């Protein structure tokens, strides 16, 4: 998940900078990520593998980690009818 993350905005996120630039470990904003890209990656990553990352997360630091934000949606399918 967390390297498909990272991934989509290449084809779905609006970045106006090659994904490619990028990695977990690096601040994605950095590259020049807006609302619009996130946007857009919430509904790509949805279909991709199960659900888009909830307000919980959105609103919040975990952007700036993929791996952070991965282990946030990790625990979403742990107990997805549970939340």
């Amino acid at each position: 998940m967390n390297a498909t993350i990272r991934e989509i905005l290449a084809k779905f996120g609006q970045l106006p900078t090659p994904v490619d630039t990028i990695a977990d470990e690096a601040d994605l904003y950095a590259a020049g990520l807006s609302s619009f890209a996130s946007v857009q990656l919430m509904l790509g990553i949805e279909e991709a593998f199960d659900i888009e990352f909830p307000d919980n997360l959105l609103n919040r630091k975990s952007f700036a980690s993929i791996k952070a934000i991965e282990d946030t949606v990790k625990l979403i399918l742990d107990g997805k009818e549970a939340a």
